[PDB]
């Protein structure tokens, strides 16, 4: 049971311990065309990168490469693509890869400037009037509506393809209280964040897998895909004490480096879990 290594663990204070068991364990496999110098400018951070086999590619002939990866949780039904945040000069081609893959959500975890750095770009339109062109990938991006909330805002998109015309309609998902430092006190707000995700659509099977983002892709986004596959697995098998979290962070570790950056992120991914079990295992 889960709860009960929570127990073990916090009275040791042994997190930092089973946080390096997981790093030790976890897959390596080549990361070669996110190293290829032409693409040094496409990746924020030098040391994240996207494993080759699970890489997602762009539909352009040029360049193919995005630091993007997909995730696919097999027994769960659900699939993310985890990518870092937009950069100046990938803002064109993240909007290109929501359009290629059908996407139907956004979930950002991050807010554009963090500890006085900028984190991400600003790759969404911030007034109804005033749409953004991505010349590059011949798509246009208009704000449509926006509902603020005090730990999220919740924002419809349009996106337009303009080569084709068509459109669609993205739902941006943006979490906005994730402390500079550590983690949230309390799980409270990111699990009502999490099944407001759950609410609108986007993580369901008639769509392209949701986009999932922070910095890097790899802390706080895992953390949201740990989450949400381990509390799917509880609803659908016979034994809900039957889930481990660290067999299923090791699993997603194949699809993409990292994920869960520390301790205190391993810790607080429990803690989300076994409080959500609660309103899971029937608490209308
Ligand atoms: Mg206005």
């Amino acid at each position: 049971e889960m709860e009960k290594e929570f127990e073990q663990i916090d009275k040791s204070g042994s997190w930092a311990a089973v946080y390096q068991d997981i790093r030790h364990e976890a897959s390596d496999f080549p990361c070669r065309v996110a190293k290829l110098p032409k693409n040094k400018n496409r990746n924020r951070y030098r040391d994240v990168s996207p494993f080759d086999h699970s890489r997602i590619k762009l539909h352009q002939e040029d360049n193919d490469y995005i630091n993007a990866s997909l995730i696919k949780m097999e027994e769960a039904q659900r699939s993310y693509i985890l990518t870092q945040g937009p950069l100046p000069n990938t803002c064109g081609h993240f909007w290109e890869m929501v359009w290629e893959q059908k996407s139907r959500g956004v979930v950002m975890l991050n807010r554009v400037m963090e500890k006085g750095s900028l984190k991400c770009a600003q790759y969404w339109p911030q007034k109804e009037e005033k749409e953004m062109i991505f010349e590059d990938t011949n798509l246009k991006l208009t704000l449509i509506s926006e509902d603020i909330k005090s730990y999220y805002t919740v924002r419809q998109l349009e996106l337009e393809n303009l080569t084709t015309q068509e459109t669609r309609e993205i739902l941006h998902f943006h979490y906005t209280t994730w402390p500079d430092f550590g983690v949230p006190e309390s799980p409270a707000s990111f699990l009502n964040f999490l099944f407001k995700v759950r609410e609108s659509g986007s993580l369901s099977p008639e769509h392209g897998p949701v986009v999932v983002h922070c910095s890097a892709g790899i802390g706080r986004s895992g953390t949201f895909c740990l989450a949400d596959t381990c509390l799917l697995l509880m609803d659908k098998r016979k034994d809900p004490s039957s889930v481990d979290i660290k067999k299923v962070l090791l699993e997603m570790r194949k699809f993409r480096m990292g994920l869960i950056q520390t301790a205190d992120q391993l810790r607080f991914s429990y803690l989300a879990v076994i409080e959500g079990a609660k309103f899971i295992m029937g608490d209308s």
